[PDB]
């Protein structure tokens, strides 16, 4: 079907973010098992896990819409040095992201590519309770201490 | 059955403790969740609905003696801004429930309304079981100290 | 996250209407059950429960935005005297927490809280259903006549 | 194989019949459903998939005799306002269905296409079975009262 | 409840659509399988129940806004004589729909029937995967030549 | 543990052919998913998956060797326009991988690093399986012609 | 058989290297046991076990290539006082032992013998896990605090 040309920029516009994000949260989630926290190091293997399938579904939404998927672009990956960085730079990451979704919506919307409006607003969903998790995340650091948070990852 | 009126008075007085409960502790459980302390947000969950069950019961016993049951009216809510505050003001609270209770068992022996005051009976224990428990807590964070506490509610 | 705080109000404001909906709802259902007429009773009882759940719904949306959810307020609640009243009390509370709904989701999507708008949508969905539900009611007891319905709500 | 083409006509006769009972009865099944009288409203929602039944049958029979099946056409629906005058189209429906059936019946004896009778006869059949659930319906409601009727169909 | 009028003429304009495309379908479904393509019929098939659900929706939500839901009217079936013309005739229909589906989602939105918007979302939804079902096939019967696409259709 | 410097630097430039090859074949795999291609494109999965378990023990293996794993750079992808192209395209690259992988071998031979020069052994084999298999496809096409080896892929 | 002597002079030196081990991983499990951290008990008794099939398989091989195994010497045991110190007396040991493996490695690629490498090369890989848990533990002590890192050793 022929898809608007800015609906599949946005399509490609959050894929990169989403290609990003894969790699960030593997990449921090590995690093999190090699320090020998592996509860939290789980839990970022599933988030990347999480936007490998958002990759998926916008990369099919492309093609239905006579598009070329870009999986040749990506941002430069925050990557942190101890797990109080690494949470922050998780956080925002998807901050950066929330605004890609929120402007794609809004031009779905405006294009009548209402389709294309219920996958971002999935997204939309999975991304502010990706943020909330690691704002909670940040904020029991301080609560618990530093010492006693990484106790509770291993 | 025509109930005693002063009795009904009671049940309703006592239904009020128990709504301002079930909202005080369901917010309490919300907001233990938000903060990542889930266990003891689960816990404050299962007060929440033991307090429904009591405001149901007394619901019951007030319609079976020909009275209105009252769910319009609530006390000022205790709120914590933390977790040591939280758990004193639901303490507050159940003090202040425990008086009714007692109060209203007198009164129903007095009156000899024994089913009424086997219900009351029922809920006083249920309130100690409470009472116990949070005076507990508020001890453990004084042995364990603040920050061990809330990590082991994580 | 930082929510609007127009979108908090509008949570917040569909929160007291859930909350005088179980209260509505829970007394209405025991009342039911009082008067003998279970099956009405029971029905009415799962009405308070999705009310509840909707309440859980918006409480979770308004401290995820950093609000603080209400739960000290409530409308004045309407108690029918009979089953006629009770469903048209109930009726005349369903149509106004439609109409907050309503408001609500064009304010998410004037502000581009498109999460927020879903979670209204879903509640939306559900009370138009109820509405339907409340309408049919109402017309059957007119249709099959007082006392069957009643018969009929027995158990 | 070549078809006999006024047999072929009757097929698409009684399809188009066919047509217009699947659309009265799934509208009535659904009209049903929405006044709360959904015992009725399976029946009635059973009935529409039974003509849908019927019209697979004559479309597959119009093929196998090199005919084109006629979707296109569709009688004027008989919608009923209340639930007694929702059986009383229905049953005018298939009292008019019968006539048609039973005339394509003898046309099929009279031209030897056996097979296609054989269908026809099966639909005979089931037609007077729903004549016979319709008419005893309209008595029923004459003799239970039609507040005790509806009372019945509720659920 | 009392729907908007124009929404209520929406809901039966699809519905009109719907039951076309049911009728087409069917007719498509026999006749595919009268010429020994039972796969393709099969599939042809399920795409006829689907549209019979779509207007079973329609049919439920048009009584519900207090409609009289409209099974009296058809549009022309398009009818292809071969497998080729009946892939291009079912494609011509869901995009005519689409359109419909589409104007019937903006005008929702404008007078705040959102939950009639959110049942025709679900219907545009399903209408662009049988879109993208009908446009693959046609492509496929070039790429693999109509002869082997017939084959192995049997 | 401190790896020799030019095997961490082997493992990364292995790490970003395994990404550009995740990215190649889970984008072809979608592309004949697109196409109808579905029982090809199935098999085009499984290589992205396989790829995606091949950077994982690279990036673990880096981090044992106490280097950073490079999840930022990709080599440019290789995209066919056809079912032959993709295969040729997929050939290419793991021609090119298979260079870098037999390199890295010799390497960690000489410097004694036996356990890494097992990983890329492995890796080695993983790819050989694959060349062969994209070599048999390619010579397929002209055996069967392209209209009946796509007919297989339906 | 008749093996190269310098061969069964390796295997001999690891089989001195893995008894070694078996007798400080035991003694350290049972002092661990002892002090009552079971947990970190657990594991540094299966890492005897773990070394008890690594002397198994040697001694396999040693007549297989007709030496005789030399069960009688060991090297001076790296006993700690405290679990800091057993870890990192743990690590000394498998470092020690990692360079006989990888000489023994080398020494049997240079006179060809290829079965008794492929068991040294089985051995140099459970030797770097375990040097990389161990300098893991070492590195959590600093990161959660020892008081912590105990604690979750009970
Ligand atoms: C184009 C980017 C990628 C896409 C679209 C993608 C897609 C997927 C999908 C759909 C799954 C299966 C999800 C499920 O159903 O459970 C998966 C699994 C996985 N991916 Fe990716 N992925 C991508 C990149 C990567 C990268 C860059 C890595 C690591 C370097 C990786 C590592 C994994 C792992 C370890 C699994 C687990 C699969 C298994 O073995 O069960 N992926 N990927
Ligand atoms: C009149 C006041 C209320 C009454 C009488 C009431 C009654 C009940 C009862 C009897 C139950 C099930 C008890 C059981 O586990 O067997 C229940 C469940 C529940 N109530 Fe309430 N409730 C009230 C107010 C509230 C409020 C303010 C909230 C706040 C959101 C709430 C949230 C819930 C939830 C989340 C459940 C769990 C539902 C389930 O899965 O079963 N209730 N309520
Ligand atoms: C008002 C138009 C129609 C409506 C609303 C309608 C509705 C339905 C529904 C809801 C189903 C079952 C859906 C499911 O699988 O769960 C169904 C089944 C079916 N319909 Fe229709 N239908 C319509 C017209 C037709 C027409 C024109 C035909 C042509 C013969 C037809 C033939 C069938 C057949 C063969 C089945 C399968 C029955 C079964 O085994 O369950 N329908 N219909
Ligand atoms: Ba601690
Ligand atoms: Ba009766
Ligand atoms: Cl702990
Ligand atoms: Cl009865
Ligand atoms: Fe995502
Ligand atoms: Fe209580
Ligand atoms: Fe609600
Ligand atoms: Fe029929
Ligand atoms: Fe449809
Ligand atoms: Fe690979
Ligand atoms: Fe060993």
């Amino acid at each position: 079907m022929k898809g608007d040309k800015t609906v599949i920029q946005f399509l490609n516009k959050q894929l990169t973010n989403e290609l990003t994000a894969i790699n960030q949260y593997f990449l921090h989630a590995r690093m999190l098992n090699h320090w020998g926290f592996d509860k939290l190091g789980k839990h970022e293997y599933e988030e990347s896990i999480g936007e490998m399938k958002h990759a998926d579904r916008l990369i099919a939404r492309i093609f239905m819409l006579d598009g070329l998927p870009n999986l040749q672009d990506l941002h430069k990956l925050l990557i942190g040095e101890d797990v109080p960085e690494l949470l922050a730079c998780d956080l925002k990451l998807e901050q950066a992201a929330h605004a890609t979704v929120r402007e794609a919506i809004a031009h779905c919307e405006s294009v009548r590519d209402y389709v294309s409006r219920d996958l971002f607003q999935d997204i939309l969903d999975d991304t502010e309770e990706h943020i909330d998790y690691l704002e909670t995340q940040i904020d029991l650091i301080d609560k618990v201490g530093l010492q006693n948070y990484l106790q509770s990852q291993m």
